[PDB]
């Protein structure tokens, strides 16, 4: 039952695909990786094909490329990207050395849709409530997004909304000090490197989105690493005695005491002519003590989203089995691993 395969040259790469997928076209040119825009014939939407990038060419590259199928494979959410198919143009495992990943075709990421714009209250309601639903979902995997940003999450014309990343999945503590992008929806606990990261770090991005949604600007746009934390921590103030007896080393007290005491703003005095209940949810959000930060099952059921939230439509997800992250194998070894699951790969319902 395999499929026959066309090759063509695009972007100056070989693409080996099904004849399922037609019209191969490039898009991003860099910022999506090397993926194509296609025709899906079997269904008769439009899809997007992602080719791996030198996926066994080392012991790293193979886990990263293990490491993304296995995510995708696991993401079955409406607010969550997904994998509509997985293949390989080898016939076995000995001449496996390509992978591509289809998935759903986005037609605009967030800042496409507020281009230094406010968005309505009830637009903003339907966008982050959505955010949180995937949130949800993700969180109850045990798995933390730690990149959440505007260009991560992706609309289509009906306003429905996928949370995605475009990077690198990161997947412990000890990669926030690696490269990033941007850092403007980056907690601060990060940003300190106090280690011990929550799930509320992606809540803390969240709020910053939902801010910039409400106001058409950033609400952080630090210049740099110390003006990113400098600018935060003016909104939200030096941390209070309670987050102070929270940190185990004198250098990092030492340090925080080093900074110039902010108190708290109010953010009923910052986001001004905002709805009440969205200024409520926003201090909940973008507290300092990531213990104290709101949770998504939390925000789904807080009254900003009265007219969206259904208790009994805001699923969680199956447990995800991480335990390979913790492992040290051999480079054929996370090659047969990612066949294997290239090979047992069940599709959506059409
Ligand atoms: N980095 C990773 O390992 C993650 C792992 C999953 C992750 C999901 C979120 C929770 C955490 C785990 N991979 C991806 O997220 C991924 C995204 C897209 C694609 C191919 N499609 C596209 O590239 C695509 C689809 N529409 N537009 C689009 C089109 C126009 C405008 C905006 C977007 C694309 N560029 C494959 C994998």
């Amino acid at each position: 039952e395999r499929p026959t395969f066309y090759r063509q040259e695009l972007n100056k790469t070989i693409w080996e695909v099904p004849e399922r997928y037609q019209n191969l076209s490039p898009v991003g040119s860099g910022a999506y990786g090397s993926v194509c825009a296609a025709f899906d014939t079997k269904t008769g939407h439009r899809v997007a094909v992602k080719k791996l990038s030198r996926p066994f060419q080392s012991i790293i590259h193979a886990k990263r490329t293990y490491r993304e199928l296995r995510l995708l494979k696991h993401m079955k959410h409406e607010n969550v990207i997904g994998l509509l198919d997985v293949f390989t143009p080898a016939r076995s495992l000995e001449e496996f050395n390509d992978v591509y990943l289809v998935t759903h075709l986005m037609g605009a990421d967030l800042n496409n849709i507020v281009k230094c714009q406010k968005l309505t209250d009830d637009h903003v309601q339907f966008l982050i409530y959505q955010i949180l639903r995937g949130l949800k979902y993700i969180h109850s995997a045990d798995i933390i997004h730690r990149d959440l940003k505007p260009s991560n999450l992706a609309v289509n014309e009906d306003c429905e909304l996928k949370i995605l990343d475009f990077g690198l999945a990161r997947h412990t503590d000890d990669e926030m000090t690696g490269y990033v992008a941007t850092r403007w929806y980056r907690a601060p606990e990060i940003m300190l490197n106090w280690m011990h990261y929550n799930q509320t770090v992606d809540i803390w991005s969240v709020g910053c989105i939902m801010a910039e949604l409400l106001t058409g600007r950033t609400l952080f746009p630090g210049t740099d690493h110390i003006d990113q934390l400098k600018l935060i921590l003016r909104l939200v103030g030096t941390p209070g005695a309670e987050l102070l007896k929270k940190i185990s080393s004198e250098s990092a007290r030492n340090y925080i005491q080093s900074l110039a005491q902010m108190p708290k703003m109010n953010f009923a005095n910052v986001f001004i002519g905002a709805n009440p209940l969205a200024v409520d949810l926003l201090e909940k959000m973008l507290v300092l003590d990531s213990d104290k930060r709101i949770t998504a099952a939390q925000a789904l059921a807080h009254a900003y989203f009265a007219q969206y939230h259904d208790p009994d439509d805001e699923p969680v997800a199956d447990p995800y089995d991480q335990s390979f992250e913790s492992r040290d194998l051999l480079i054929d070894e996370w090659k047969s691993l990612t066949y294997d699951e290239v090979i047992s790969f069940v599709p959506p319902p059409l």
